[PDB]
Parts: C-alpha cells; sequence; structure tokens
C-alpha cells in the first residue's frame, strides 16, 4: 500500500536524517569516521534489507554512506520503507 | 604519476569491463546471483582498497555492483587504478 503525499510528510518529519528526493524516495547520508566501519554498516544493513525481501540502493563514497529507499512494486513510499529506516538507523547508532 | 591520454586508451583496451567515464573514470559494472554475494564481493574489494590507501566509488543497485576508480592527488588515472581494476577482477572471478 503506498503512502499518500501527506502520509509520508507526517512519516519524514519523525525520520530525523531521511530526505525527500527523486519524488518518491527516501535518502539518508551516514557518515563514519573509519572506512570500513562504513563497509560494516553495508554489510549489516544489507542482511536485514535481504531478509525483508526489501533492497534499498547504497552507494559508498569513501567514508560517506548514502542509503535509499522505495518500493518498486508499491510505485512509491510504504510503511516498511519507513520501518526499514528506522532500523538502519538503529544500527547506525549502536554502531556509534 | 597521472596516465597520458594514450597510455590511457592502451591500458583500458586490455582492461574488459572496465570502460572510461566522466573523462577521468574507469567504471565497472559486476553482476551477482544472490545479493549477499554482491555484498561480499563489496567487503572484500573494499579491504583490498583500504591496503592500498586507494579508494574506489561503489554503489549497490540490487544485484549489480557498479565500481568506479580515479586518483584523485594525480588529478586523473594513474597505474594503480588499473592494477586495482584487475585485483577486484580477480575476486570476481575467484567468486564466481
Amino acid at each position: 500500500m503506498r503512502l499518500t503525499e501527506e502520509e509520508v510528510q507526517a512519516l519524514l518529519e519523525k525520520a530525523d536524517g531521511w530526505k525527500l528526493a527523486d519524488e518518491r524516495w527516501i535518502v539518508k547520508k551516514y557518515r563514519f569516521q573509519d572506512y570500513l566501519q562504513g563497509i560494516e554498516f553495508v554489510r549489516r544493513i544489507a542482511a536485514i534489507s535481504e531478509n525483508a525481501n526489501h533492497h534499498p540502493f547504497i552507494s559508498i563514497d569513501y567514508k560517506l554512506i548514502t542509503v535509499k529507499l522505495s518500493s518498486w512494486r508499491a510505485k512509491g513510499l510504504t510503511k516498511l520503507d519507513f520501518d526499514l529506516a528506522k532500523q538502519y538507523d538503529e544500527v547506525y547508532n549502536q554502531m556509534k
């Protein structure tokens, strides 16, 4: 079930660091002090994503990891995207 | 030492899968049958990159891993970029 414009705005206001982009994606940048730690973060959130059968787009620009979420089957954002966003935030906070 | 246009063209002709992009970068796309295997590939080439004190840009679009190499200090491509390209190719071939 794709979230409406109003629902997306409401969820985004409670998701610090996540930004609406390309009209239907939420994007967050996670910075690390150690390059390999950024990689470990990627390894962990990838595992979580695979188990959720929901994969984000991830880019690794040295110590800056960019994560982009959206639901292609729903043609936009779903509650799952925001749930995963929080799960990724949790991993980041534990590592930091 | 930045490679000249002629040197880059010569090295690229012997680097299957690697393409010149954005004027001074070499880019390659590595496809996997398993999402987590693509992640493992990233983990391995990141380690190699960290030891070489030379980090590529990496993106993970589901099962497609894109790797982009260049030497910012040399303001272009260096022999090291092509050496790492071969090292990454080796990892990929071993995993496949």
